[PDB]
């Protein structure tokens, strides 16, 4: 069932890398991203219908966009959704991190763009059908046991919407748009403008620099602006022994 995304969809330009970029910092490893038809894979889920036409997230499709035009020409193979159910969701999620498309990828996305929840010091995601579930399942779901494909690999896990310890993730980003705001741009909310500068930055600096960077770029120019500028800055992410650089080298290959 898993149909990877397929046709022409026009949106910013994306400079291209004209080399294999390795940081050359030297203290510091590289994910290897140099394959030609494996560079990564991008899971997107894109929920926007809920109970009632009340909470329709209306402009997230445009989000879908973005994203898959920008991961198009990052080479990635897509696999998008719209509304699911917290029982499709995780069926679908293990399909993906099992399918023989992550087996040979050299980088996972995953972007789950729905509404989130605080329920006492835990943190909850909606779904389709109105279910919550916690934010925790999804992260664990990456642990090595559950995705052997993605061992050693680079996983970068985005909500733009938010003696007996289980093992840890390693080699994981957990990216959010920390705002405990949503109104904006007059006509948007902060997780739709965190992915459009996201894409943005991406556009215009993935071919030269780090996702940690672009991630910082991302934090910094999402946050100097307006209805959100109150704390200081908005964009956060957790490193989870991520500890190499990872650069797309977009349009290059070795």
């Amino acid at each position: 069932a898993l149909t990877p995304y397929v046709g022409v969809v026009d949106g910013p330009e994306v400079k291209k890398s004209k080399k294999i970029h390795g940081g050359d910092s030297a203290i510091l490893g590289t994910y290897k991203m140099q394959s030609r038809f494996n560079r990564g894979v991008l899971l997107m889920v894109n929920i926007m219908d809920y109970p009632d036409q009340n909470r329709r997230r209306i402009g997230a499709e445009k989000d879908s966009k973005s994203l898959i035009h920008l991961f198009q020409e990052l080479n990635f193979t897509i696999f998008p959704y719209g509304n699911v159910n917290q029982d499709q969701f995780f069926k679908l999620l293990t399909m993906v991190t099992s399918s023989s498309y992550v087996q040979n990828t050299e980088c996972f996305v995953m972007v789950l763009m729905t509404h989130g929840n605080s329920v006492e010091g835990k943190e909850k995601v909606e779904f389709r059908d109105g279910s919550v579930v916690d934010m925790q399942k999804i992260k664990d779901h990456f642990q090595t046991a559950k995705c052997p494909y993605l061992v050693n690999k680079p996983k970068v896990l985005m909500f733009p919407f938010a003696s007996t310890n289980v093992p840890s993730l390693a080699d994981t980003l957990v990216c959010y748009a920390n705002t405990p705001g949503y109104v904006t741009h007059r006509d948007l909310d902060t997780g739709s403008w965190y992915i459009q500068k996201f894409c943005q930055v991406m556009a215009d600096h993935a071919h030269d620099t780090d996702l940690e960077d672009i991630l910082k770029k991302t934090s910094e120019a999402v946050g100097n602006k307006r209805t959100k500028k109150g704390s200081m800055q908005t964009g956060a992410y957790d490193n989870l022994g991520f500890n190499k650089k990872l650069y797309f080298n977009p349009g290059f290959f070795n």
